[PDB]
This record gives structure tokens, sequence and C-alpha cells, in this order.
């Protein structure tokens, strides 16, 4: 799972629309990007995409949190967010009904 | 909420690939159909769509479960499955950020 390292200059907030999930895979909740605002901050760095995990927020992990204790997390960001994101694999763990 | 009922007969599976989440209103985790597989029964059925929530199971809730409950729930369906689910909103809660 390639993990990379996003910093952005906040416009009106990062761009981003999010939600709590858990991966296929996981039994650990996580914080997915479900969709990029065209324009924001986000879209203008190029970088994040819809499906990627926001693993961790200004060096705080977003893993297995509760959805107070991330939203709390997101609203202390500074002008400035440093995050990393583990980048959406092609090969991927995914379940089927 | 518009909320519906969907019967589908089972070709492969019902071809629905799902995830686990929490809607940015709710506290209460849910399954959701992530994305529909082109030429499934779902599709064919023309119902279902990519956002929607999957209530209940042939009569048993599936709302704020153990991913390991309701997979053992999704195995154990018929040929034939009766989806309650809650059409996804025009106008919805959600997260920005």
């Amino acid at each position: 799972p390639e993990i990379i390292t996003v910093t952005l200059k906040k416009q009106n907030g990062m761009g981003l629309s999010i939600v709590a999930a858990k991966g296929a895979g996981q039994d650990k909740l996580g914080i997915y990007v479900k969709s990029v605002v065209k324009g924001g901050a986000a879209d203008v760095d190029g970088r994040l995409a819809a499906g990627d995990q926001l693993l961790s927020v200004d060096g705080r992990s977003l893993v297995g949190l509760s959805q107070e204790r991330a939203a709390e997390l997101m609203t202390r960001t500074s002008s400035v967010v440093t995050l990393e994101v583990a980048k959406q694999g092609a090969i991927r763990r995914e379940w089927y009904v």
C-alpha cells in the first residue's frame, strides 16, 4: 500500500468530502476521501483522490477513531495541514455480494 | 428518506460491491452500495445504485452490525433475496473538510 505525505494551504477548508468506513480487508474503522471539490485546495494540489484513506492529520492518527474524535481533529487544523494518505491500490480487497 | 423494497433473482450473487460506513449524519454503522456490477442482477433490476443504504436483508436488519455479523447474513441468502433499501437522498447530510 503506497503511502505519501500531502501538505495543503487551506483555501476554504481542504476541499474534501470525507466518510468514515471500514476497508473490506480491515476491522479498523478509517477516514476515506469520498470525493474532491473541483477548484479546492486538494484538487489544485492534484494528488488526493476519491478512495484514498487519510491515515494521519498533522501527525496524529485518524485510524480506528470514533466519528466524534476524528471531527474534533479536523476542526483543530491550522491554515496549513499535513496528511499522511494511503493511496487507493489498483490491486485491492473488496466486498462482493 | 425514501425507502423501497427490492427483490432479486441472484445470478452469480446480487452483482453488488458493498462497504460498511457511517453516514455523515449517523452514529450507527451501515451497509452501503459502493458500486453496481454492469450486467449483474441488481443492474438488470435497475433500481439499486451507488450510495444506497441496505437497511435489511430478508427482513433482518443490517443497521449497526459488526462486519462479521453482516457478512454472515449475506452468505446465508437464498437464490432469492429481498432488500429494504434507503435510497440516497438528493438533499443529504455530508462531511466537509
